[PDB]
């Protein structure tokens, strides 16, 4: 923007209040390792000398551009610095420089514990003592385990952090009306997280061609009563935006998110009849509910394409003399026709299309030469549906585990060279979907299925990105976007695996895994059985869906037993020796 | 001891602060799990009600006992217990069996982060703002991290922490003041917690024979100028407070230690001299003290052995009458002579002793037998000293982290069957003892060693115990106790090795390497170097220590290069390529 104090800029536009946050943010997905005093130290000294460019703009150094400041203020420390011997130390590099060296030692799974609750009561009791110490650390507990969260939108949920306090701590059992709303965040947080990963990673990694594609499908389905320009005009702006959130310009982001909020409830209108309620409450809760709204009802007469994007005989002459922008208004108009269709299969389509005229505006006969182009999209625009149709069923049958079992082999036999806390973790999350997907009806479980999975095999590719160990991983990750999916399930086992080194402490366990909670038990038979499979490949699930009946008869036979830490090495030591048999 | 409300009936002894902390201990090491938040209340819930026993002897259930009292608060946590999923459900149990299956599986080992510092600006800003709870916060992170950890020893480091704060907190530097002081608490206790840690595990391990052998020498050098009737006395009750802390009756040793206490600061004229000024700080600072003071100056007149022992014409008279306590009487005659020596040394000594007088008496004409005893100790009394004088010139040329890896390599050849994992847990130790050992001069070194030493050798026979791999190796961990380091300093090499099968997917590098910290980026050029010697382990100290180098100066090639993660793969397979070769 044009401005001599940048900081102050936005200072302004966002407010003391959105700042002392969006700012523990920066500092939260930065230094994560960092404790909490050191964070508020360090905003509540950027606050003050953000308060002197409310001022004069020309004072110290409000003139910079927050980047500089930035950094900057992040080296005032070098103590803990030591825990970085390199990296993290690169203040010696200027602009841009350091703070690329910076966004990219955000860790995307950090060495945390899972965020343990005080009980019920004493939660609203530190809520009173301090209801904003309080509100603070959950803004940043967050963060810093989510290097990558919407930041603005990881605001809204401290909102409904605090209110779901303000209202629920005050009733005989303000216990149970609490919890079932902590944990709906807890969840619908942890959600938003994954797709923003998602978006970020679709601009880091394919840039923002790729990324305005998605918006042009996934606005225009929600907006599609909205002019194909106008939405070609969000598209672009909120490009911008999360480009700024990806990039760590948080304050920025939030300042052109809500810049946006502003103008789309000004052409309420022209957009849609969705937007009414949501623009009369505040920016905060604003930008949020905006975006992930309902869908607008369908233009009355439709062009049903063909016409418009098959029949036209001189369709290179808007083609090779347009390319983007005409594309655009196949993706704008078909997905504004289908609330029903999966985001990422409008762009297998698109693509599809892509693929068709730059063969056929290269022959005799063009305008006859496509025509049966839809012809192609038939058997792409079903394949998802009976996959989802598939293993929906399935789900319905193996239950969540013994599902996420399925795929803890099919997926760890087609790739082992992978570490063994992402196949879990992954697959894990792969069978979390059946349980999020297959409660919808058929027009609505395309999207969410095929949704939800793209997110998920991201959180795999951006594991396997820090760690490369299986470059058909890697293969599958960076050939295409809109063909991640696709690209995995065709991937089948694999005969040059050597069947990893034994190693008996692995598949010794102890009475450790009595005292633990039904999950994180799991999570053991879990990475139990990848290890396993790992171990002699080339095995079926008869036999694996036998060995680990076995265990699981076993570690519920040592649970039960007496006084027994005892056999955990003495049957344990049976188990193994005889499992060998097969 | 004695009274009706002994809920109150020890108010009177701590009364307060002194029992808002002892409550915070007990339940933060019970309760190692459920955050801070609960635990400042579970300890007001406790003292408003032993307030109410100030109020009078008799109320709601004042009368009760502590056991019971504690166990029915502990019952409180009908919260948090998921963790406790299946734990804790012993509440149905009754006195005393409820109490034991508490304890039973209360983690011996936490799954706890590192605690990282807050910048020394903000611990002091900290250290004033709330300096109460700043302060009580720490006693619940370290008396977590150390569940089975004394109570009374917390509380002392705990005033020397806020002692090494409200005199710190104001200096040009005091960020100088500060950390030195810190990282000295930190590694003490730790060494006391530990220390206390193997206490209990050779007594529970090896009867208390074997601990009043220990005692009774270790003693006689704390205490020489003391009468033999006086030791002997005090082992006896230190041997019955020690298998109490051990086994987990942490209420009533802490008591019986205050007992102790009284009785050496009661005639200390008959004991030693050192003691006069700590009998003068209260009743809690008189234990922990006491026991570790210092070497009184030994006696005026000594009859120099020998003419007690070596002839007596039958010295298998008061002994093949008395066996012990006379050995004992030796032990303590011969341990108070030499306050330099090692409390393993002189317990080889006496074990060398006692077979000798076992084999003597056993052939005609005893006193010419023996008599020629006192040789046999010539060596081993020298032998130790001959392996400490090396190892420190060692220390002194290579440093820490280089002396580490010569014994990475020694001890992986002569146990490869070992948990890498362990190895380097282990071999890391012992270079870590030359650091705080080697400063010390030459007559504080045979014991630093030697207890610092048999510290890192215990804790690793628990680790192997837990997942026997050689049979040479829990023989030295079972077989004897003061024949551990005699057996390892004994293990030759291995030629019955199989080379761990290749798989380069371990020399594998990533840049994951740089974004680490300095010791754990240097565990795994460890975790290296061991996988590597035990792939062909009959190679060479002059090509490994080579090789060693090419790969430390390759991830350092690779970090500061350019900004590629490309580098680890197109270099790293050089570098395994190259390796090859020899
Ligand atoms: C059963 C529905 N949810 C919450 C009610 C389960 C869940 O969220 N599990 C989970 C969490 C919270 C954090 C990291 C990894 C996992 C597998």
């Amino acid at each position: 923007d044009a401005h001599k104090s940048e900081v102050a800029h936005r200072f302004k536009d966002l407010g003391e209040e959105n700042f002392k946050a969006l700012v523990l943010i920066a500092f939260a997905q930065y230094l994560q390792q960092c404790p909490f005093e050191d964070h508020v130290k360090l905003v509540n000294e950027v606050t003050e000398f953000a308060k002197t460019c409310v001022a004069d703009e020309s004072a110290e150094n409000c003139d910079k551009s927050l980047h500089t400041l930035f950094g900057d203020k992040l080296c005032t420390v070098a103590t803990l610095r030591e825990t970085y011997g390199e990296m993290a130390d690169c203040c010696a590099k200027q602009e841009p420089e350091r703070n690329e060296c910076f966004l990219q030692h955000k860790d995307d799974n950090p060495n945390l514990p899972r965020l343990v609750r005080p009980e019920v009561d004493v939660m609203c009791t530190a809520f009173h003592d301090n209801e904003e110490t309080f509100l603070k650390k959950y803004l940043y507990e967050i963060a810093r385990r989510h290097p990558y969260f919407y930041a603005p939108e990881l605001l809204f949920f401290a909102k409904r952090y605090k209110a779901a306090f303000t209202e629920c701590c005050q009733a005989a059992d303000k216990a149970a009306c609490l919890l079932p709303k902590l944990d709906e965040l807890r969840d619908e947080g942890k959600a938003s997280s994954a797709k923003q990963r998602l978006k970020c990673a679709s601009l880091q990694k394919f840039g923002e061609r790729a990324f305005k594609a998605w918006a042009v499908a996934r606005l225009s389905q929600r907006f599609p009563k909205a002019e194909f320009a106008e939405v070609s005009k969000l598209v672009t702006d909120l490009t911008k935006v999360h480009t700024e959130c990806c990039h760590g310009d948080l304050l920025e982001c939030a300042d052109d998110r809500a810049d946006l909020a502003k103008y789309i409830c000004e052409n309420q209108d022209s957009i849609s009849s969705k937007l009414k309620e949501c623009c009369e409450k505040p920016l905060l809760e604003k930008s949020h509910c905006i975006a992930e709204v309902e869908n607008d009802e369908m233009p009355a007469d439709l062009p049903s394409l063909a016409a418009d994007f098959v029949e036209s005989k001189d369709v290179c002459k808007n083609y090779a003399e347009a390319k983007d922008v005409f594309l655009g208004m196949f993706l704008y108009e078909y997905a504004r026709r289908h609330p029903d269709y999966s985001v990422v299969l409008l762009l297998r389509l698109a693509k599809t299309y892509e693929t068709t005229l730059e063969k056929c505006c290269a022959a005799a006969d063009p305008h006859e030469c496509y025509a049966k182009v839809f012809d192609e999209f038939k058997p792409l625009v079903e394949e998802p549906q009976n996959l989802i149709k598939q293993n929906c069923e399935l789900f319905e049958q193996l239950g969540e585990y013994k599902f996420q079992n399925a795929l803890l082999v099919r997926y760890t036999k087609k790739v082992p060279q992978v570490s063994t806390p992402t196949l879990v973790e992954v697959s894990r999350n792969l069978g979390k979907v059946g349980s999020k997907c297959c409660k919808h009806p058929e027009a609505k479980r395309m999207p969410c299925a095929e949704d939800y999975l793209s997110v998920v095999l991201n959180q795999l590719c951006v594991l396997h990105e820090k760690t490369p160990v299986s470059d058909r991983v890697t293969k599958c990750c960076t050939e295409s976007l809109v063909n991640r999916r696709p690209c995995f399930s065709a991937l089948e086992v694999d005969e040059t695996y050597v069947p990893k080194e034994f190693n008996a402490e692995t598949f010794t366990f102890h009475a450790d895994i009595c005292t633990l909670s039904e999950k994180e038990r799991q999570i053991k038979k879990q990475t139990a059985l990848v290890e396993l499979v790992k171990h002699k490949p080339k095995a079926t699930k008869e036999q694996l869906k036998a060995v680990m009946d076995d265990f699981a008869a076993f570690v519920e036979k040592c649970c039960k037993a007496d006084d027994k830490e005892t056999c955990f090495a003495e049957e344990g030591k049976k188990l193994v020796a005889a499992s060998q048999a097969a």
